[PDB]
């Protein structure tokens, strides 16, 4: 099955695809590349490419005056390991197409640049590059700038539902460095303690509840450190991340896992802090994810369960915008060889966002 | 201060560190090299150089109808990290020597050759060249013969003091896989709680004793897995050992310390195993230990204390001969940087040989 719809979209989304947009290196220009494309893409709208450096750089796009701001990020994760082709080089199969960022989430930009061309709806973008790794810069100097909308939609693979909550975000880096002046002797015995202690915490927060969502997310996702089986290992380097429901207060749980060290970590940095969706108090949580359902109604958008993956609707959430995530294909197949988005999430979501902009 | 046997013990300490044996990769031949050297330094000797293969070549050489025999393994761990000049070249200081080998265990062959050289007093020798590492052939060869002997004394560094009795050994390779199909679903959390077990255990034996040891001396080495902090790991390998006291059950600590992981380990693979020293229930522990002592106090030795380092000398005691560790040289400086041991050190032991060998 296919529509004009559709059929544009695809032909947009195999350009987008085969931009290098890979962040680690975020090798993005202002000049150039993507951002030259999308510029003759957006018929009708006032466009504006602010480059916040090295490689964080943004497309604003204002067509009339709309209500809504759709974010999508272009930036994509690296590629492989395991691709059976060319990651930039879009293949297409009988329901669906491959490619990296095809899922997430070049393809909601596709479909937005798609309805841009299909009619001259009012109609807000904001095409950002840092979303997939550190040192994000993009979202922060938009929000900056404090441009009225009644809402924003950020695009990440939701099943082409709304989504209205998720969890934070929080990465940290530990090193343990071995005492001789001994039970602490070992970085890897001392690690080896402090990741009990932590577990059993994570575990006495099981019975926390939100929109389904249930605990607190915990992984350690990284652990290195000593030479050989006898020999005691005077370092190591660990490496967790936890995802907070909202409410949780994350400041408290960061200490608590640092306080597990004894001794004291020789290093404990944290890398990376998101929100939750929405953030706050849980009144103020639950009175923002509200706002959102009613904005989600009124666009005729199918609401999904809260995820537990995180997105930049947080921080616009945290900003306050009435903010939901919403996108084309599964978060499962996001960040994995062969990243595919099926033909029919693709034609669901660009006929909604026309719908959104250039429908009656 | 300087004696002729001290110089000629220095002499040929400084050629036997020149030849590399090095293990790994243990690249030793039955053929020209440090064997072909010792051929020639051994007056009045029946020579025999038997090639185990792989690198594992021993040297049996008998003068008269000696008591005892002295063991010395010639191969030496590998060099560096941060060796100040070439480890192969030994440098010499106004009270010491340097060089890799120079401690464990070079100088005990040197000096014992050097006492060779000093008289024709009876003496056996067994140079071997596979006890720093894995796979060893020779002694296990060596015992397959039944040679009497009243006892034999293995070099390692004990700063020139017989030593009766010392710990066993285990070197454990795990490795911990995911289940997809849950509290089990990262490698790395897995070897968290192995480890949180492994080290309660080790905890509750802290009360054993033996001859001034105490407690089980556990240690996990190594531990590696994982990519990024939030992302599930899949595979971790953790590499640990152990040193048991003599008569503590190996086989039970080693069955116990695999128990501990739930679900069971994807690998569990003991690397290494060496009796204690010596072996057996604590009746025939105490009796060859006093064996040993009244060997010592026959050659006038001074005795020392019980030593947590493992030696060979538990194989020829589980073979049956009454055994003790006999070297110069302090284990301190054992595969360290700029590996050292004094004159001093070097001239009692060569005073000591010498006078069991070609003394009235
Ligand atoms: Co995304
Ligand atoms: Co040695």
């Amino acid at each position: 099955h296919m529509t004009d719809l559709l059929a544009s979209t695809l032909e947009h989304l195999e350009t987008l695809v085969s931009f290098d947009t890979r962040n680690p290196p975020r090798a993005i220009a202002a000049e150039g590349g993507i951002f030259d494309y999308l510029r003759a893409q957006l018929p009708g709208f006032q466009v504006e490419v602010i480059d916040h450096g090295d490689g964080a750089v943004s497309l604003y796009a204002v067509r009339g005056t709309p209500k809504y701001l759709f974010n999508v990020h272009l930036d994509t994760v690296p590629d492989s390991p395991h691709w059976s082709a060319d990651p930039h080089v879009m293949r297409r199969t009988e329901d669906r197409v491959i490619g990296l960022g095809v899922c997430d989430i070049k393809g909601a930009a596709a479909a937005l640049v798609a309805a841009a061309n299909a009619g001259d709806g009012d109609a807000a973008f904001l095409f950002s590059s840092d979303e997939e790794a550190n040192d994000p810069r993009c979202i922060a100097a938009f929000l900056a700038r404090g441009l009225p909308y009644d809402a924003v939609l950020v695009a990440e693979p939701t099943m082409s539902e709304a989504v209205l909550a998720h969890r934070g975000i929080s990465s940290v880096l530990m090193r343990f460095a071995g005492r001789a002046g001994d039970p602490a002797a070992s970085a890897l015995h001392q690690a080896m303690r402090w990741g009990g202690k932590a577990l059993d915490h994570v575990e006495s927060l099981a019975h926390a509840r939100f929109g389904g969502l249930t605990g607190l997310r915990f992984n350690i996702g990284r652990v290195d450190g000593g030479i050989k089986a006898n020999m005691i290992a005077p370092a190591a380097e660990l490496r967790f991340g936890f995802r907070p429901l909202p409410s949780m207060d994350v400041d408290g749980l960061l200490a608590t896992f640092a306080g597990f060290a004894d001794p004291a970590a020789a290093h404990f940095e944290e890398t990376f802090r998101g929100p939750s969706l929405p953030s706050g108090d849980i009144a103020r949580a639950e009175e923002r994810r509200l706002a959102a359902r009613d904005v989600a109604d009124a666009l005729d958008l199918p609401i999904g369960n809260a995820v537990d993956f995180w997105t930049e609707a947080s921080l616009f959430s945290a900003g306050g915008y009435t903010a939901l995530v919403y996108g084309p294909g599964d978060i499962a197949q996001a960040h994995t060889a062969d990243e595919f988005v099926t033909l029919a999430q693709l034609q669901r979501y660009v006929e909604s966002v026309n719908r959104i902009i250039n429908g009656s």
